[PDB]
């Protein structure tokens, strides 16, 4: 139970922010970040996020799950290489940004890879007659609003356990749009009303808070 | 009715793609990328997408809209400074890093900003115990999937013109799921059942080509 990052971004400095669990550690070169980092809470490592020795003096042994955020592609492959030599077991998730790595990227022993790269030129492409499409993007996740993602873990006997996405309802009910529902790792996009709920999924839904606490509510015990 | 991108990026090569309609220029100083841009029917001008001669040759003047990739955040700056210096009336796009740019970046004559940056960040720190919010986002958006984002135009005397959004029911009929809608450049991200349709409206929802199709029919005059 503890969170490793190891590189930096500009999106460290927000990384860090709502990230704030038991401990959380980060390793990079430049040590200008030195200040940041702690005065932030969290913790700062000095050294090549590359070499193995420095990912153990990161702790990346035993990590609740560690971040590669970091400036090449191959760097990261490299990165992970060294990461799970340590560790076949820890969490990994990696920024990324040519298409064509990501497969390679993963092979590497990488869980989750991101391509904001890839993200970006697309809405852009999209988004020459209206952003609309940028907009709502740039709202529930560039994080311009307050309208956010959303997962909700259905817990042990919920009053939604064993019932229909048509039934349940749950925009209607609660106004959050449902959008998809987790299970043992394989999210299942825009349900079908015949999916019966199953005590231990997850609801990957869209919407403000109210909205999310009431779904909280609703698919409680 | 022209698009100029100016700068390169590794989502060039992508942005480049979709991206075929009547002219495409590009604007970069790294010559090396010469040949791929051609390779992709679109046209290069090699110069510094800072210098006000420059963005002229490269057509600036009259453009559908301008998308401006570039590594640096001032460098985006100078540029649109640079860009509606020739035409306080095109389109601007640009992607940005920093978020404590946004503003400045919008103020200097930007009309959409993108910050994959930030979008990453979070969802990183997001996706620790699962990249359920990942996945989607990276179907929908990096491409991973056909699950898409759409925008529907309304047509003139519409079926669904003078409707409430829970009259609609646009899920149960077509299977895409309806989350907000655009109206004269404001988006209602999650309209409210007691929301008429008014012919001209853009109706932003997401699903597959079947399900996008079927949305164009019904709302077909």
């Amino acid at each position: 139970r503890h969170v490793v990052i190891c590189g930096w971004s500009e999106s460290t400095l927000e990384c860090l922010r709502e990230l704030r669990g038991s401990e959380v550690f980060v390793l990079a070169e430049d040590e200008n970040v030195r200040k940041k980092v702690l005065r932030s809470g969290a913790n700062f490592v000095h050294g090549d996020p590359t070499r193995v020795s420095d990912l153990e003096k990161a702790n990346v042994r035993g990590a609740r799950a560690v971040i590669v955020d970091l400036e090449s592609d191959s760097e990261t492959i490299h990165c992970i290489l060294g990461i799970r030599k340590i560790d076949e077991s820890v969490r990994i998730i990696a920024e990324a940004e040519r298409y064509e790595n990501i497969e390679q990227l993963r092979m590497a022993g990488a869980d989750q890879v991101i391509s904001p790269f890839v993200i970006s030129g697309r809405l852009m492409s999209r988004s020459i007659d209206d952003g609309y499409e940028a907009m709502f993007v740039q709202d529930v996740l560039a994080e311009e609003s307050t309208r956010r993602m959303v997962e909700v873990p259905i817990p042990e006997g919920s009053k939604l356990e064993g019932v229909s996405v048509l039934d349940a309802d749950i925009h209607d009910v609660t106004g959050v749009i449902i959008i998809g529902v987790g299970r043992g790792d394989e999210l299942i996009i825009d349900p079908p009303r015949d999916y019966s709920f199953r005590a231990g999924d997850i609801i990957l839904g869209i919407g403000k808070p109210e909205e999310i606490e009431r779904l909280k509510n609703y698919i409680s015990a």
